């Protein structure tokens, strides 16, 4: 449901042929909040329970929504948190192929994280997906160090945090559909352009 943790609980000597790492939104539950569950449900279906390891970012990253407020959209201890993700995925299952993403706070934490990361491991996440991306104006619709090819911004009309505010509006909170439909389908598609099928 809301908490998954197939990388850290997941067996080195039965890797999945895909990893997903996800953050959640501002004060959501568990580590995949409200939008993570539907990407992952999706995902399982297209992989199979055993081809796709669904891991959200917990730990330190406690989500807490004046952190939004801070230089990065995040904190420190949230960026080390997702990177030590990252770090695991790519010592724990060298061969996988990886993909991220993240909603609202959780959105700038996975920007951040990905303009920190080694290249190597970088280079490896075949996709990324944004919602409500609170650093779309401010970054220009790009996640820094990574192909615009590689990145899908879902950015409601009338979500102001995607227009350079920090002022929650209803559109903010208008992501099911895309969650639902569009986001597992551009991941789905960036995971076989360079796997094959």
């Amino acid at each position: 449901r809301t908490t998954r943790d197939d990388l850290i609980n997941g067996n080195s000597a039965s890797c999945a042929d895909v990893i997903f790492i996800f953050a959640r939104g501002s004060t959501e539950t568990g580590n995949l909040g409200t939008l993570g569950p539907s990407i992952a449900s999706n995902l399982e279906s297209a992989f199979g329970k055993d081809g796709v390891w669904i891991q959200g970012v917990g730990g330190a990253y406690r989500a807490t929504l004046g952190d939004n407020a801070l230089p990065r959209g995040t904190s420190s201890a949230a960026i080390r948190e997702m990177l030590g993700l990252f770090q695991q995925a790519n010592t724990k299952c060298p061969d996988a192929t990886l993909i991220a993403g993240g909603y609202s706070q959780g959105a700038a934490l996975a920007a951040a994280s990905i303009e920190d990361l080694d290249s190597a491991i970088r280079d490896k996440i075949a996709g990324t997906v944004l919602f409500g991306y609170t650093k779309n104006l401010q970054n220009r619709g790009r996640i820094p160090n990574y192909p615009a090819d590689r990145t899908k911004v879902f950015c409601n009309t009338g979500d102001l945090v995607c227009t350079g505010s920090l002022i929650v509006a209803a559109p903010h909170l208008a992501y099911g559909p895309d969650a639902r439909g569009p986001a597992p389908e551009f991941l789905i598609e960036k995971v076989r352009a360079v796997r094959g099928s």
